[PDB]
């Protein structure tokens, strides 16, 4: 038993991880099949990231101005192009380390796995979730852009971010890997404010399931309530509105507890308007709002990968 | 910036995991050079576990009656011995994926990277402190034995850890890569009892350190107190009693932010006899004890494994 936040085995993202030069900016690159992405803003200097013309930037740019390094070994460059917020870096070398890979754009909540890389070289794994107002509070130094957030199904890697931007109030902004932000930013080094962060119901409610799963009772309370009523009181803590939808992903572990979805929305009704007394669940004196309803199930049925 | 616990990159690991069967006894194995290694208990049934002879049970067994599976490749057992609580399986092949490695015995307070497994496949990793009681709170389902923890200098991993038990407590018991268990523990489903859990002090105050980094600063005080004086309290609330050499080794973090270790020392003794006030401190509503002092410095300096 026990419940723990659980990045996945990140050994094959580990083998698509290169370092991108240009000039005197260095960053992480994703090497799958013979194309390089990373961030577009290697092309830009500490003062070009005050306000700059990406385009006017990249004509100045060619093949051979982008170093691209394997460990030891270079990548020759044979083409370049930008799209939205990337480059896509051509190289004469096809990956002998890629995997079966998707490109996805995840939705509000989900979560996904962050290889922390600098120079091209892995530094740690941890699991973020896309708060509804699209940041994510990781942890990301000088040097951490291209490192990529990922998920896999079984021998598939779903990429789905890419690392750019830390905004004044310490959280952090990235793009999918089209180049597309998440949320409204955009790659500049100017003050840039994300709505209010809202919390994830759904995912609260998962990891109470998961709580009750590992002995966690105390929470568990008596009464129930409507769709509406604890949407109300929702609204008031800064919570997502819970859909019929989340109520169905939510069913296997309902099914399984018996406890229905309502009624756990009326524990965690009275968990808001009453606090936690000073108490823990799964070791933590907050509510976690970072597991998905399929993160616990992954955690309690044992999906593996290979 | 931002402060997360962060896994190893588990990739050189993931290379060495190998399933073990014997029997109808299924579980993980470490597969480096030409040896296998894997808990004793695999000779074990389910009845056997509740009062093992393990050497009158592995009198029974021979070379044949281990099937040792890299994916759908087989390796072919030569020899086996029993060290300590661990098996150890001559196969023909060595494993041409093995990195550099050792088999270290951590102290307790010191933190690793379990990558959770079953049937030999990767499924998780997360970052684990060895409890001074020498328990671990990890996430280990059915067939999750033979799992490691480990830890990486640059090209080095340092295998730390093998899993077996999970108490009635709901935490779990394991040895290291020799067999030998943490803690007063042997592998037989009985009733088995861990000590008093303190908290690692030296991990609390290094935690610290990272928030007053990473912004948080609402908790920094005026008081200082004296090496005894803190004791005094910390030995109050289950606490280890911090050490002249705790305070060598969390001098880096001190002399960059400029707080003495007794001013931290403060600062956590009054945050222990005046609580939280329901305020959280790098997302946490309680104090982490499982960052050690070379962790904070990981994560502040970025250093990179190869
Ligand atoms: C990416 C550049 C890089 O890592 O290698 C060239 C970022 C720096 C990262 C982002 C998180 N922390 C970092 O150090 N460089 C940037 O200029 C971007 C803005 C756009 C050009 C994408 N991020 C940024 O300006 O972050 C502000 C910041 C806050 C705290 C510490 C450093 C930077
Ligand atoms: C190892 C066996 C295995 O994984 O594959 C053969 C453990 C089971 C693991 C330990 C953590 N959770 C598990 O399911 N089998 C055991 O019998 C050991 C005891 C010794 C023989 C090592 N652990 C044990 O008895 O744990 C009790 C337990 C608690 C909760 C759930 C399952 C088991």
């Amino acid at each position: 038993s026990g419940f723990r936040k659980m990045a996945f085995p990140s050994g094959k993202v580990e083998g698509c991880m290169v370092q991108v030069t240009c000039g005197t900016t260095t960053l992480n690159g994703l090497w799958l099949d013979d194309v390089v992405y990373c961030p577009r803003h290697v092309i830009c200097t500490s003062e070009d990231m005050l306000n700059p013309n990406y385009e006017d930037l990249l004509i100045r740019k060619s093949n051979h101005n982008f170093l691209v390094q394997a460990g030891n070994v270079q990548l020759r460059v044979i083409g370049h192009s930008m799209q939205n917020c990337v480059l896509k870096l051509k190289v004469d070398t096809a990956n002998p380390k890629t995997p079966k890979y998707k490109f996805v754009r995840i939705q509000p909540g989900q979560t996904f796995s962050v290889l922390a890389c600098y120079n091209g070289s892995p530094s740690g794994v941890y699991q973020c979730a896309m708060r509804p107002n699209f940041t994510i509070k990781g942890s990301f130094l000088n040097g951490s852009c291209g490192s990529v957030g990922f998920n896999i199904d079984y021998d598939c890697v779903s990429f789905c971010y890419m690392h750019h931007m830390e905004l004044p109030t310490g959280v952090h902004a990235g793009t999918d890997l089209e180049g597309n932000f998440y949320g409204p930013f955009v790659d500049r080094q100017t003050a840039q404010a994300a709505g209010t962060d809202t919390t994830i119901t759904v995912n609260v409610l998962a990891w109470l399931y998961a709580a009750v799963i590992n002995g966690d009772r105390w929470f568990l309370n008596r009464f129930t309530t409507t769709l509406n009523d604890f949407n109300l009181v929702a609204m008031k803590y800064n919570y997502e509105p819970l859909t019929q939808d989340h109520v169905d992903i939510l069913g296997p572990l309902s099914a399984q507890t018996g406890i229905a979805v309502l009624d756990m929305c009326a524990s965690l009704k009275e968990l808001l308007q009453n606090g936690m007394n000073g108490r823990t669940i799964l070791g933590s004196a907050l509510l976690e709002d970072e597991f998905t309803p399929f993160d616990v199930v992954r955690q309690c049925s044992g999906v593996t990968f290979q």
